[PDB]
């Protein structure tokens, strides 16, 4: 048999939570010959490193490692290096000095920035459809932003490019709040509270999440104040895009949990095997990574990726 040893930052993300279903219905389907070792580590980078270990002792064919720390990559491939072991790292993206410096590193995830230019996409489609957007007529967009995990590429590349992407099509933008909530929904939901009991809290006009777990939560914190803000994420989780079908949620953006999963067990077979590890496959490494790409989504093609 070939033994992954996989690691998950936490087990309640629910991206990464679909990402493992998706994971071990592919293995169970398609590859009768490997077995999964999944680990939570309980967002704890101490506990990873542990983990990191006892998969190593355990002689597993190939370790892929999902960051608890974004910056810890370096010391992760380390480990690996020092090991002997293949690394697959996945989803926080450990950068390219610290994959090449490994001959046996490869790398799984997305290029963030054609995320964060879709999200800017589909806001702009859904703000010039609906001049009550606008709710005090100044044509900019009054917005908060509900930012990811400090360090992990996704959040300041959706960040900084959906509203790059806004104010290059001629459409002004003003930042009434910007705050980390970790891709958490109940963190979101805490902040969204917060901004949504302030004072000023009138002047809100668009809702943009760096992720659809965040976006969870601020619909709620809408909800309960009965108001209705345009809401935006990433990943097209199913939670979002019932909330879409709603009419809760305004857009998100696919992330292809699904292929990012296939070619994680298509690379590790062949890495296992002796292989290139694109071997028989439709992926290309850049620089070491696999990049793949989203899709936008709102009202008008939600109904395509619904499972
Ligand atoms: O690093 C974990 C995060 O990765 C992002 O790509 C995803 O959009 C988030 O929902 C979360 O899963
Ligand atoms: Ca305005
Ligand atoms: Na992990």
């Amino acid at each position: 048999k070939i033994t992954l040893g996989v690691t998950y930052y936490k087990f309640d993300d629910n991206f990464l939570a679909g990402m493992r279903n998706d994971m071990i219905q592919i293995a169970k389907e398609k590859y009768p010959n490997i077995e999964l070792l999944n680990n939570d580590s309980q967002n704890s980078q101490s506990i990873l490193n542990d983990q990191i270990e006892v998969l190593i002792n355990k002689g597993v064919n190939v370790l892929v490692i999902n960051l608890v720390d974004p910056t810890a990559g370096q010391s992760v491939i380390d480990k690996a290096k020092a090991a002997n072991i293949p690394i697959i790292l996945f989803n926080k993206d450990p950068g390219v000095d610290a994959l090449n410096s490994y001959d046996k590193a490869w790398y799984v995830g997305t290029t963030p920035k054609d995320s964060g230019i879709l999200q800017g996409q589909v806001i702009e489609k859904a703000w010039l459809a609906n001049p009550a957007y606008d709710l005090n007529g100044d044509g900019v967009i009054q917005y908060v932003m509900l930012f990811g995990e400090p360090g992990q590429p996704d959040a300041e590349a959706r960040t900084k490019y959906s509203i790059e992407y806004l104010n290059e099509k001629g459409i002004k933008t003003e930042e009434l709040h910007k705050d980390i909530a970790n891709w958490d929904a109940a963190q979101a939901k805490d902040k969204m509270d917060a901004w949504l009991s302030g004072p000023n809290a009138n002047k809100i006009e668009v809702v943009i999440a760096n992720n659809d777990g965040m976006a969870l939560g601020a619909v709620e914190s809408i909800k309960a104040v009965k108001k209705e803000l345009p809401v935006f994420g990433v990943d097209a989780i199913q939670e979002a895009l019932t909330l879409i079908e709603k009419g809760e949620m305004v857009g998100t953006v696919l992330q292809d949990a699904t292929g990012q999963a296939r070619a994680i067990l298509e690379l590790a077979n062949n890495i296992a095997n002796g292989k290139e590890p694109t071997e028989g496959t439709e992926w290309k490494l850049i620089d070491k990574a696999v990049r793949v790409p989203y899709v936008g989504v709102d009202k008008d093609n939600y109904k395509e990726f619904q499972k």
